[PDB]
């Protein structure tokens, strides 16, 4: 009976298994767009993927990671609200089962139809599993999608999905450039928060962009043809993979734009 996004096991079961899911910097969050502080000593963001060297992609039951080699400084966010540098380990998706959901982070109650999460850890820390143990240990750029035209840098994501389908699944996925994901604008809005599933160790740095990417619905189409389940098991569409907003608490969001 693991946790996962239905009935029986998701969002609102996991503080069972995981207490710190009603804890005090919990994500995603609602970002109220009125009442977040533009902070003029934020600085510009810094993203380096020019070096990125990714390598596989999976379907770990819960979303599918595009996985980078960060055994070396090779593609990596600085700047913004952040201290020293921050390499990207993996990136994934949150998706609905309609375009009208799917978004993790809200603006102003607004949901998109997914969100893209590109993870990164803090050098200081050495690996990912003990920055996770750190309350500055990641920090995750969120940048929302909306359904319309597509995106062409998503494209050599998308189809390679029927080749891992189902749970477990991995296939080679070298020589993917992240930043073609990437919208014109680097604006953000940033603030302290979790990782959005469990353990939903409250470690991150958010860094959510204002604008987002426009995909195709074919595009989207696709993310919902993977699978939760594992192969020969009984199928259940990967779709609603995402953990709703949480209390903001006392914390203040800050915007890097006017
Ligand atoms: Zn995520």
């Amino acid at each position: 009976h693991h946790w996962g996004y239905g009935k029986h096991n998701g969002p609102e079961h996991w503080h069972k298994d995981f207490p710190i899911a009603k804890g005090e910097r919990q994500s995603p969050v609602d970002i109220d767009t009125h009442t977040a502080k533009y902070d003029p000593s934020l600085k510009p963001l810094s993203v380096s993927y020019d070096q990125a060297t990714s390598l596989r992609i999976l379907n770990n039951g819960h979303a599918f990671n595009v996985e980078f080699d960060d055994s070396q400084d090779k593609a990596v966010l600085k700047g913004g609200p952040l201290d020293g540098t921050y390499r990207l380990i993996q990136f994934h998706f949150h998706w609905g089962s309609l375009d009208g959901q799917g978004s993790e982070h809200t603006v102003d109650k607004k949901k998109y139809a997914a969100e893209l999460h590109l993870v990164h850890w803090n050098t200081k820390y050495g690996d990912f599993g003990k920055a996770v143990q750190q309350p500055d240990g990641l920090a995750i750029l969120g940048i929302f999608l909306k359904v319309g035209s597509a995106k062409p840098g998503l494209q050599k994501v998308v189809d390679v999905l029927d080749s891992i389908k189902t749970k477990g699944k991995s296939a080679d996925f070298t020589n993917f450039d992240p930043r073609g994901l990437l919208p014109e604008s680097l604006d953000y809005w940033t603030y302290p928060g979790s990782l959005t599933t469990p353990p939903l160790l409250e470690c991150v740095t958010w860094i959510v962009l204002k604008e987002p990417i426009s995909v195709s619905s074919e595009q989207v189409l696709k993310f919902r043809k993977l699978n939760f389940n594992g192969e020969g098991e009984p199928e259940e569409l990967m779709v609603d993979n995402w953990r709703p907003a949480q209390p903001l608490k006392n914390r203040q969001i800050k915007a890097s734009f006017k």
